[PDB]
């Protein structure tokens, strides 16, 4: 039994006035973005000198075409991630030399422009070995009920 | 377009040469693991004065059973969630008045037992509306599948 269920296991038997059912899915949940950032992405971003989040900053610049400068408005709707912190992870950016500040727009350096060019290949490569224990169609239906359970909040 | 969807489409215009399939499920895996933690979970946890992972901390010494007292070992392999600064969870509980520590175990007090007694009934109340949005069978298909995500880690 993983975490999850001999948590719910000892809440059975502990509170039985208890429906402890929801505990599962939201436990591995949790369980599984926390492993698999601190486990298998974060150390790949690390290896590119990027910090949590960083990557975020710098994909979603890239992704957004040339000349790859956004409003921090544009930025943070475009992220992948709606984490916060954004004034502190475009500050970090601008002294490693991978972000500047046109206008107000942050834009892609071109060693920045060239550092997620390199990094978001060997991240995508990253992520399919994280997700190769599911089949395709394991992983569509994951994606499936993900945006369900995302949508409903 | 969620927000991962939205990125893929824009990775597949910038970089065709990349597969960003895998970005899907696990943005959105991130994404609903952020969301909802601070969202829906922690507030809840707020309103009984307790922080991000103490909840854990207490629910764990709880659901082991009188006199609900722990080694901080078992604790660590008992929590819902691997998350980290146990050391100092416990210290801020300690001084919160929920636990204490005999000998060494980490023990919820009388006070502790009540507030997480009272705290885990409205949690998994909150849960499930949390998991409204998605069925009986998708909850449990749900659980299966980031189960065997989890154990491929
Ligand atoms: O375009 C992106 N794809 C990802 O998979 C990802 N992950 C992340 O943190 N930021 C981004 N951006
Ligand atoms: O027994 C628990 N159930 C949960 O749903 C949960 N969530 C959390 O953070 N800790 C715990 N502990």
């Amino acid at each position: 039994m993983d975490r999850a269920a001999h948590a719910v296991e000892q809440w059975r038997s502990e509170r039985p006035d208890l429906d402890p059912s929801s505990m599962i899915v939201l436990g591995r949940l949790q369980e599984a973005a926390l492993v698999i950032a601190r486990d298998r992405l974060n150390p790949l971003f690390a290896r590119y000198g990027l910090q949590p989040g960083e990557f975020d900053v710098l994909a979603t610049l890239r992704r957004s075409g040339a000349p790859y400068a956004l409003t921090p408005t544009a930025l943070y709707d475009a992220a992948m991630i709606s984490s916060g912190s954004m004034t502190n992870r475009i500050d970090r950016l601008e002294k490693a030399g991978w972000v500047e500040r046109r206008a107000t727009l942050v834009a892609l350096t071109s060693a920045g422009r060239a550092l997620i060019d390199d990094a978001v290949v060997a991240h995508v490569d990253n992520q399919r070995r994280v997700l190769s224990a599911l089949s395709a169609a394991e992983q569509r239906q994951l994606a499936k009920l993900l945006d369900k359970l995302l949508q409903g909040q």
